[PDB]
């Protein structure tokens, strides 16, 4: 998250840390996802792409820090890894950004709710808030678009829906973007998602319900002018969800 606020996982509690195995043992950060059911995570398939083994992979719920234990947190293996079929990448733009991993415990359980562990609504069918609506972002991306290290603790910013005509605009994205994305930004530039966000949730108030709204997808750099974040456009994709789940 570049700008934005430092935050705990009870400000995001269906927050997903989802985290890689190397051969060798040792277990780095890969993105974010949220949960949508006590068993379903929610993810990008370009975070999963290049290693698509389930059993590399650790995800924890109820967690606020990078490389630090969070009182509380939840830590499952992946029983399935479900990339999107469909999925597509070119030089910038990713198609059908979407991934699901069921969660199970070493104990054979799913999540438990908790102050720290909830899931987040999925929206109705094509129903999305109107551009120019502010919605939140979380993640332990990157502060900045130079900085090497990601935040040891949780972040979240707010950017604002923008109209799939402006964001097909030249000096934006053509063409790259979709009807199947939703582009946010900030009117200054000052705040977005950033490399290690990717993955993670756009949530909006809809009808006065948190509702998951996007998948932190991909960007031309990170808070750059006339380069809105793009996200997965969740309302486009609930046969694929209800069909897999
Ligand atoms: C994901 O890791 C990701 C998503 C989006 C961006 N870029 C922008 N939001 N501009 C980078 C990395």
């Amino acid at each position: 998250i570049i700008g934005g606020e430092f935050t705990t996982i009870e400000n995001q509690p269906w927050f997903a840390a989802i985290y890689r195995r190397h051969r060798g043992g040792s277990v780095t950060y890969v993105c974010g996802g949220s949960l949508i059911s006590p068993c379903w995570v929610i993810s990008a398939t370009h975070c999963f792409i290049d290693y698509p083994k389930k059993e590399d992979y650790i995800v924890y719920l109820g967690r606020s820090r990078l490389n630090s234990n969070t009182q509380g947190e939840m830590k499952f293996e992946v029983e399935n890894l479900i990339l999107h079929k469909d999925y597509s990448a070119d030089t910038l733009a990713h198609h059908n950004d979407i991934a699901l991993l069921k969660i199970r415990s070493k104990e054979g359980r799913c999540a438990q709710p908790s102050r720290t562990i909830q899931t987040i609504a999925l929206p109705s069918m094509y129903n999305d808030p109107q551009f120019g609506t502010s919605c939140e972002i979380t993640g332990f991306g990157k502060e900045q678009s130079t900085d090497y290290l990601y935040p040891e603790q949780l972040k979240m910013t707010v950017v604002k829906l923008i109209s799939h005509r402006e964001c097909q605009q030249p000096h934006y994205y053509g063409s790259e973007v979709t009807t199947k994305m939703l582009c946010a930004a900030d009117p200054q530039w000052k705040t977005d998602s950033c490399q290690g966000d990717s993955g993670g949730p756009l949530v909006c108030s809809l009808q006065g319900r948190m509702t998951l709204t996007g998948i932190v997808s991909w960007g031309r750099g990170c808070a750059l002018k006339d380069k809105p974040g793009v996200y997965t456009r969740v309302s486009h994709f609930l046969p694929w969800i209800r069909s897999h789940t």
